[PDB]
């Protein structure tokens, strides 16, 4: 398991545009187009991302290319922030999966806001950040993904994808 077979669990694979879990338009591989609610819209982003007129479809090459590109955006987002770069630096190679999966779902900024949880990690309380990142609205809209993540910043496996 990597961070690629990680979030294409979590996430899935679709080609056609379609409705995120907060209703917003996404396609591919967790790939979020627009947060308008116009559909046109969320085309005309799709064609942007894609380089050619899609009409709302897309290949698997396609989505898999957004998906590489989005990996490495989630990264380097992460390296780039101060709150984040030292919980990272500080982890081992499963942890770090586990949280570039937030940052992936969520923004940066809005990872970057688990203050208290990230004090955590890095200190490698475990059970408590599992704990604390639970009391959060994030847990409570996608609670299998987040007892998948979370579960993996407690064990540093990956058990809870097998
Ligand atoms: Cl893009
Ligand atoms: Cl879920």
């Amino acid at each position: 398991m990597n961070i690629f077979e990680m979030l294409r669990i979590d996430e899935g694979l679709r080609l056609k545009i379609y409705k995120d879990t907060e209703g917003y338009y996404t396609i591919g591989i967790g790939h979020l187009l627009t947060k308008s609610p116009s559909l046109n819209a969320a085309k005309s982003e799709l064609d942007k991302a894609i380089g050619r007129n899609t009409n709302g479809v897309i290949t698997k090459d396609e989505a898999e290319k957004l998906f590489n590109q989005d990996v490495d955006a989630a990264v380097r987002g992460i390296l780039r922030n101060a709150k984040l770069k030292p919980v990272y630096d500080s982890m081992d190679a499963v942890r770090r999966a586990a949280l570039i999966n937030m940052v992936f779902q969520m923004g940066e900024t809005g990872v970057a806001g688990f203050t208290n949880s990230l004090r955590m990690l890095q200190q490698k309380r475990w059970d408590e950040a599992a704990v604390n990142l639970a009391k959060s609205r994030w847990y409570n809209q996608t609670p299998n993904r987040a007892k998948r993540v979370i579960t993996t910043f407690r064990t540093g496996t990956w058990d809870a994808y097998k």
